[PDB]
C-alpha cells in the first residue's frame, strides 16, 4: 500500500496501557482485564525520513480516526498533542516532520523519539492516570521505553 501501515497497542516499561483522556490527550494507567479494552489501537505508519536499521521514522495514528501524534512548540517548549488532519489526505508517505517519530529498538524495549526535536521522546509518568508528554532527558524519573503488541486489524 502507498503508505504502510500496521495496528498496535504500546505499554510502558512499568507496564501502564494507554487510553484517551479528552479529545485530545492521552493518559497512562495500570489497566488490566475487562478495562483492557479501554486503550487505544495505533494505526503506526512507516514514511519517509532519515532511516537506520535499529532507527525507523514512524507516525503513530489512532486508528480509525484522523487523529495524529504531533511534536509542536508550545509556550517555547517541545510539546505533545493530538492533531486532526483531512480525512482524505491521511496517512501519506510524506508526513510533515511535526509528525514524525524516530522509532529506537534498545534493549527489547522502543522508544520514539521527535524527528523535529531532537533527544525529545514520548514520556509517561511513573504515577498513575497522568497524562502522556513529550520528556527532553533519558533514563530518569520519566518513562521513555515500551513494549508493542500487534493487533489483527
Amino acid at each position: 500500500a502507498p503508505v504502510r501501515s500496521l495496528n498496535c497497542t504500546l505499554r510502558d516499561s512499568q507496564q501502564k496501557s494507554l487510553v484517551m483522556s479528552g479529545p485530545y490527550e492521552l493518559k497512562a494507567l495500570h489497566l488490566q482485564g475487562q478495562d483492557m479494552e479501554q486503550q487505544v489501537v495505533f494505526s503506526m505508519s512507516f514514511v519517509q525520513g532519515e532511516e537506520s536499521n535499529d532507527k525507523i521514522p514512524v507516525a503513530l495514528g489512532l486508528k480509525e480516526k484522523n487523529l495524529y501524534l504531533s511534536c509542536v512548540l508550545k509556550d517555547d517548549k517541545p510539546t505533545l498533542q493530538l492533531e486532526s488532519v483531512d480525512p482524505k489526505n491521511y496517512p501519506k508517505k510524506k508526513m510533515e516532520k511535526r509528525f514524525v517519530f524516530n522509532k529506537i529498538e534498545i534493549n527489547n524495549k522502543l522508544e520514539f523519539e521527535s524527528a523535529q526535536f531532537p533527544n525529545w521522546y514520548i514520556s509517561t509518568s511513573q504515577a498513575e492516570n497522568m497524562p502522556v508528554f513529550l520528556g527532553g532527558t533519558k533514563g530518569g524519573q520519566d518513562i521513555t521505553d515500551y513494549t508493542m503488541q500487534f493487533v489483527s486489524s
